[PDB]
């Protein structure tokens, strides 16, 4: 079992140790001096791996003096592992907390900054202020993103050289980090070196459900409105339009009505692309779009109908904020609720760091997903001291009443006899449930129902101790140790002979993992202690995936009231249930990282795309390239797409971004395409030429950053929610061999296209069009 994998780390540990009577003369501050001889031989040569034996014994010392954890060689072994970017699975207070100290510092010399992620925001406070006094006392900074934290705070956590928090706020922070309009709210910094708390939770686990931010439409809700009125007091002259080419646009008359309605006077400026975006689509949905025509009012909803059929295209709602519109327009109620704006799983998210690493107590089982995912390779330690325990069978049953008392009973007797239990749960209410029999019949013990991760991680430390029991689900009291004695070494060997602390699980888990993370809370290093699992007939993970057999005796009838069950033919049907849970859940985030890579490399060039413009890199011949393909285009739609169409590519064009005069080229008749376009193109060269030299090549360039980068937020917003959409739309299909994936990749494609091109014949218009 990675006998040598561990045996060459052995090697680096070896070293380790004879460095530290060196060290043990050294005053506090000859160590702090270190950190910066560190540093500077960085620049002169040596690599972080070259350092590492030095770099470690330092931390052993000044962990050894400030919090006194000397550290163990299984303790190092851990640390070389998480520095060479992998997986360090030690088990449960095996010390993974001080397991980190060693590499986040080796690996902070860079000033880049390091990442540790916990579960939850009490663990990470609780882990930052405990290894502190470490990292300050060697001269660095930690800091810690939790929930709720004002920008400026938070922007100085992220600058500090190393910064903990929970798995939700890095990647949502960063969410927000992209999705800002400047860099005065940008609170993130370069995704260097992440460590990864109880790693299979985070990764294999939550992965899951990926993270999304919303929002609420409080601002739309009127907007559409006050748009819908004004276009709806509009007149035939106020506006010009083009059923053929289905275009429509507000002349004169509408801008100066727009001003005196509104308390804005300017419009068509990039500032307003707002009021002027929604007066747009109310406009549109007014008079180019019709009732039994386009669209359809079916009771209290507006559904749209399909050209192909006649029929209506359900499911499917108009894009970028024309239905809202539309809706506004007829008079029923808008559907103005949960904006989807920002969304990614963790199976990318982590992707996004140059070292990834972590740890945790059940992991090298899953391996297959950690490395072909996150390419994590789960490396084995061994324990301190050999682990002696009891890791007992599963006491099976039928009928949750008969596993209940059985539970019940079992705890009054071992109670009697001095030693604590943990009775671990998988819900509130059954943690209530079981409770209530302890209640009832007079037995002392404390509920952890995971809301106060503090306040009951006092508890479970004290629970660990002599006659206590305590109850709590699979989340409460997580990172907290189970000292048998609570901190006194009378109570230790007290409880200690008295056989450890015993531990009794409701139902079998999601997961072997799961469970066993109940079965490792006891037995630490050196400690005796049992764990059973008293199961039952009726639990779900055996209900829906035991299979034919739990059924039919699920069926039969009822006999040996209290009297649990067995036989070979039983256990291989129990653990087929979890495995086959366990395969349901690999394929729900298979399906779940596909469905995300999509949008993924989408999202990942609308951002690319999106930060150019932030720091301030050179637009023009980017802008300059979306103009030329506006043309041409023009060019395989009018141009040659109908035959020659001089008027409507002339339509085409004014109507989209060039003024109102100037496109007049002789020849046409004796010219090709490419000269036909190559001429628009440079009567368009020179209507910029106009601008610049009218507004000074300086605005032109900043003007062109600011409108670039609004619309792409405007557009990218709403292709991002509608993309969604898109997924739930898939659902009500299958068809004879159509994959519900690859519908989707491919009505995606087009669709980033259309969202591209919204984008396009958008900047240009903003950029020549008006001015
Ligand atoms: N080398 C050590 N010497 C003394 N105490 C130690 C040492 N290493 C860890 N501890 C103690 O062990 C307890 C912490 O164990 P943890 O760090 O929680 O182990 P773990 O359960 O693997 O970690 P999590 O829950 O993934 S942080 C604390 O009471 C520490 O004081």
């Amino acid at each position: 079992a990675d006998e040598q994998e561990i045996k060459k780390l052995n090697v680096i540990v070896d070293k380790i140790d004879a460095l530290e009577d060196s060290m043990k003369n050294l005053s506090y501050e000859e160590l702090k001096d270190m950190t910066a001889i560190f540093k500077n031989r960085l620049k002169k040569g040596e690599t972080l791996d070259d350092i590492l034996p030095e770099a470690f014994a330092v931390v052993r010392e000044v962990s050894k003096r400030k919090l006194g954890m000397r550290q163990y060689r299984v303790q190092l072994i851990g640390g070389i592992v998480i520095h060479q970017g992998k997986i360090a699975e030690m088990k449960t207070g095996e010390g993974k907390t001080l397991v980190e100290v060693a590499p986040v510092y080796l690996n902070a010399l860079t000033g880049k900054g390091v990442h540790v992620i916990t579960v939850n925001d009490y663990l990470a406070e609780r882990d930052k202020e405990l290894m502190s006094p470490v990292y300050e006392s060697l001269g660095m900074t930690v800091g810690v993103i939790i929930s709720n934290q004002d920008p400026n705070i938070r922007k100085q956590q992220y600058k500090c050289d190393i910064t903990y928090g929970t798995n939700s706020e890095f990647g949502f922070d960063y969410l927000r980090d992209n999705m800002v309009p400047d860099l005065s709210h940008k609170v993130q910094r370069e995704l260097n070196f992440a460590i990864v708390d109880e790693v299979d939770s985070i990764l294999i686990d939550e992965a899951r459900t990926p993270l999304i931010i919303a929002g609420d439409g409080d601002e739309d809700l009127k907007l559409y409105e006050l748009a819908n009125s004004f276009v709806k007091t509009v007149k035939e002259e106020d506006f010009e339009l083009d059923r053929k080419d289905k275009t429509i646009a507000l002349t004169a008359s509408g801008i100066s009505k727009a001003e005196s309605f509104f308390g804005i006077t300017n419009l068509t400026d990039i500032k307003n692309i707002e009021l002027y975006h929604h007066i747009n689509q109310a406009l549109r949905g007014h008079k180019l779009m019709e009732k039994d025509v386009d669209y359809v009012i079916s009771n209290g909803e507006v559904m749209i109908v399909d050209e192909f059929t006649g029929r209506v295209m359900d499911g499917r709602r108009y894009t970028d904020g024309l239905h809202q519109a539309i809706e506004a327009k007829e008079g029923v109620e808008i559907k103005n609720e949960s904006k989807t704006m920002a969304t990614v799983t963790y199976q990318n998210f982590f992707r996004l760091y140059e070292k990834l690493s972590g740890m945790t107590g059940t992991a090298k089982t899953e391996e297959g997903e950690f490395e072909s995912i996150y390419k994590l390779n789960v490396v084995q330690i061994p324990t301190n001291r050999p682990v002696i325990r009891a890791d007992l069978h599963d006491k099976v049953f039928k009928t949750e009443e008969e596993k209940y008392s059985a539970v019940v009973e079992e705890i009054i007797r071992i109670h009697k006899t001095r030693q604590p239990i943990l009775v671990g749960t998988v819900s509130v209410e059954k943690s209530e449930k079981l409770s209530k029999m302890l209640k009832k019949q007079g037995i002392k013990h404390q509920v952890l129902n995971a809301k106060q991760h503090d306040k009951e991680a006092e508890i479970i430390s004290k629970a660990g101790k002599l006659d206590a029991i305590t109850i709590a689900t699979n989340m409460a009291g997580r990172g907290t140790d189970i000292s048998l004695g609570a901190g006194d070494k009378e109570e230790e060997q007290e409880v200690k002979d008295l056989g450890g602390l015993y531990v009794i699980g409701t139902e079998r888990h999601e997961s072997r993992r799961i469970d066993n993370q109940l079965r490792g809370r006891s037995g630490r290093q050196g400690d005796p202690g049992t764990s059973r699992f008293f199961v039952s007939l009726e639990d779900d993970v055996i209900k829906l995936y035991g299979g034919k057999t739990i059924e039919k005796l699920m069926k039969r009838t009822s006999s040996n009231e209290n009297t649990a069950i067995e036989s070979k033919a039983l256990t291989r049907a129990i653990e087929r249930a979890q495995k086959g849970v366990e395969g349901k859940n690999f394929e729900i985030r298979k399906n779940v990282l596909k469905y995300d890579d999509t949008i993924n490399e989408q999202r990942k060039v609308i951002y690319n795309e999106r930060n150019k413009v932030l720091n301030d890199e050179d637009i023009q011949e980017d802008i300059q390239k979306m103009v030329k393909d506006i043309i041409q285009e023009a060019g395989e739609t009018y141009l040659i797409g109908r035959k020659r169409d001089y008027y409507g590519y002339f339509k085409h064009l004014y109507s989209t971004f060039m003024p109102a005069d100037t496109l007049l080229i002789p020849g046409v008749d004796k010219k090709s395409v490419q000269e036909i376009i190559d001429s628009t193109y440079e009567i368009s060269k020179r209507v910029y030429d106009l601008k610049k030299m009218m507004l000074g090549i300086d605005k032109v360039a900043e003007l062109e950053k600011t409108v670039l980068l609004k619309v792409v937020d405007q557009y990218w917003i709403d292709h991002i929610d509608a993309m969604e959409q898109l997924k739930q739309y898939i659902g009500l299909k299958s068809y004879a061999q159509k994959d519900p994936f690859k519908e989707y990749a491919l009505e995606g494609y087009d669709m980033f296209e259309a969202l591209n091109k919204n984008i396009r014949e958008a900047t240009v218009q903003y950029l020549y069009k008006f001015n």
